[PDB]
């Protein structure tokens, strides 16, 4: 349940804080979308 | 412009992101309310 799974937007740009990812996939079939996974593993001492 | 100044609830209990602070104010007027000033001096190396 605590995973974040978001959307790629159009100009294949996703920001994570500060940190930004570019994802471009060729052959994309029509009836799907590309998503990627922001928190595949985690860890920190304190909560902010 | 970059102060963010809240306004304290009846619970008298303001959160700070993990941390509390417990505002009480005696013989406040029936005009007037009681306010907080949550940033008054912040620095920091990276934006998150």
């Amino acid at each position: 349940e605590s995973a974040e799974i978001v959307e790629v937007p159009e100009d294949g740009i996703v920001s994570i804080q500060d940190a930004d990812v570019y994802v471009k996939i060729d052959n994309v079939p029509d009836n799907m979308s590309v998503y990627l996974h922001t928190n595949l593993l985690m860890f920190g001492t304190r909560k902010n």
